């Protein structure tokens, strides 16, 4: 397996982690992505020049805390914020 | 940082290990595109049992070699691979 793929695999485990301490096997509420991030991004976030974005998707994560979500909109969530961090994942 | 971070850290990595080669910097043709996931994701692909989920982007980026993709663009098209090989990343 190759190197990407093993991160990936990383990126996986640990979501499936959230969803499973926090009860279904592969999707995990809204209110607890934002936790997710908010504690596992935390580097990154700081990163983050423009807050206006990660305030939009917290302000939107808060805004239905119920709604399961799978590691696809996980994923995706993961990137936009990476993005606004010029991919800058560092204290 | 964190695993996850260390883990995203990685995969920007991998993602400029290509990037940096031709053209632009940051970003790369979808004919190259294909060659990343054709030699990165070579496995999570062996391990999707739709055989049309890929064929249809490679369609995609064949049907377009040309145009210019950011690491969103390839992020997601992971996310895609992955959740058609139910998170099956090793051979
Ligand atoms: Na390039």
């Amino acid at each position: 397996s190759t190197k990407l793929e093993e991160h990936l695999e990383g990126i996986v485990n640990i979501f499936h982690q959230y969803s499973v301490r926090k009860g279904h096997f592969d999707t995990l509420s809204k209110g607890e992505l934002k936790q997710l991030l908010t504690k596992e991004l935390a580097n990154t976030i700081k990163n983050i020049k423009d807050k206006a974005v990660i305030d939009e998707i917290f302000q939107g994560l808060d805004a239905n805390q119920d709604e399961q979500v799978d590691f696809q909109e996980f994923i995706s969530l993961v990137a936009i914020a990476l993005k606004a961090a010029h991919y800058h994942t560092h204290k």
